[PDB]
């Protein structure tokens, strides 16, 4: 039985090599266990921690720069564009950074490779495990087959339920299923049609999120449809959807989708964000409106808190109380931030009241044309440092 005297990172998205490459910088030895939607919008406060983590540059030379994201109406009519250099003289990041999780990913393995205390096991699966006083026992499966392993600390970051967040009892609350959602990736330059990098679209039949994903002039493109048909009609039925959701009506042969895949996801958020020495993270902890949530998975910060608090405890002798700050910290954000906002950015996204609609569109032109209250609205996004 190996055992690690330092962390165990299940899950090697973003926020698992994030919270490794932290914790793998101040000395702490750590195993990574990576396995096998995706989340690419970066904000200032998140682009600050970026800075910190020393991973800004090789992302910036990477991500589509993002000066402005746009409301617009189902035809692609502008409603308000929100400019991020009204921020100037509050960060110095006043911009949005757009880059597909995998590119950040590949920035991110890059950085740990440099350090020899941090190790990254490929496709290594937790298929069982169970804590006591002084250790987590794991069950693992790899290429080389099953292996058990323990370790002080276990930072769990997955999604999945068949992962170690659905299996030490921990409750999960706000559960709510979305309607069903396509998510395609689309080579078609929305920015010569006057699109921004990120753009949503209210309509209540035609609402999309259209964002760029990376430097070759890939753009996802999510939408509602109907959730009784097969995905054979789904796609079938796309390039009539594809008429009015890109601009300028373009007709098959000027666009050509990459990747099409219909799909739903759950809403949740755990009860407590530790049990024992076991602690969650990013998706294993909470999952926002996936329509409304652009920039706002928490991820990064989340990454940030924990790993600052478990450098205390193992490097400094701290108590445990810094993990449960940590806990109460990030699921205030999570609450009362993150997921509400996601909920109502998505409700005015998909809104039908006519009259509703046009209360609605008078508040976006409003703030889009107020250079003083759009600079207020841009500056919510820094609630998702919380209060560390």
């Amino acid at each position: 039985m190996e055992t690690i005297e330092g962390v165990v990172v299940v899950g090697g998205g973003p926020v698992g090599l994030l919270t490794a490459l932290k914790l793998g910088k101040a000395g702490v030895r750590v195993v990574v266990l990576e396995s096998e939607p995706r989340a690419v919008a970066y904000m200032p406060p998140t682009a600050a921690a970026l800075d910190r983590f020393g991973l800004l540059d090789d992302i910036r030379k990477r991500a589509v720069w993002c000066p402005d994201f746009a409301y617009r109406h189902g035809n692609g009519e502008l409603i308000a564009k929100m400019d991020w250099a009204v921020l100037a003289q509050d960060t110095d990041y006043p911009y949005m950074l757009l880059l597909a999780q995998n590119h950040v990913s590949n920035v991110i393995v890059e950085h740990l490779r440099k350090l020899p205390n941090v190790e990254i096991r490929w496709n290594h699966k937790v298929e069982e495990i169970d804590q006591d006083d002084d250790y987590v026992t794991m069950e693992t499966s790899g290429p080389a087959g099953k292996a058990s392993l323990r370790a002080k600390w276990v930072a769990a970051t997955d999604g999945a339920r068949s992962t170690v967040r659905g299996k030490i009892g921990l409750t999960f609350d706000g559960i709510t299923w979305s309607e069903r959602l396509v998510a395609t990736n689309v080579f078609y330059d929305f920015s010569l049609h006057g699109y921004s990098r990120a753009n949503f679209v209210h309509d209540p039949v035609d609402w999309a999120v259209v964002v760029q994903l990376d430097k070759t002039g890939l753009w996802r493109v999510c939408y509602g449809e109907d959730p009784d048909i097969s995905e054979a009609e789904v796609r079938r039925r796309l390039p009539e959807r594809f008429k009015r959701l890109l601009p300028g009506a373009p007709t098959p042969d000027q666009y050509r989708v990459d990747y099409l895949n219909p799909y739903r996801v759950h809403q949740r958020c755990a009860a407590e964000f530790r049990r024992g020495r076991v602690i969650l993270a990013g998706d294993a902890a909470h999952a926002t409106n996936p329509m409304g949530g652009l920039g706002l998975s928490g991820g990064v910060l989340d990454a940030e808190h924990l790993a600052e608090a478990l450098i205390a405890v193992i490097k400094e002798g701290a108590s445990t109380k810094v993990l449960d700050e940590y806990s109460v910290d990030r699921r205030k954000v999570f609450l009362e931030f993150t997921s509400p906002t996601a909920t109502a950015n998505f409700t005015w996204m998909k809104e039908s009241d006519p009259a509703q609609r046009a209360r609605d569109n008078a508040m976006f032109d409003h703030a889009g044309k107020d250079l003083k209250v759009m600079r207020e609205i841009l500056l919510d996004f820094e609630k998702l440092n919380g209060r560390r």
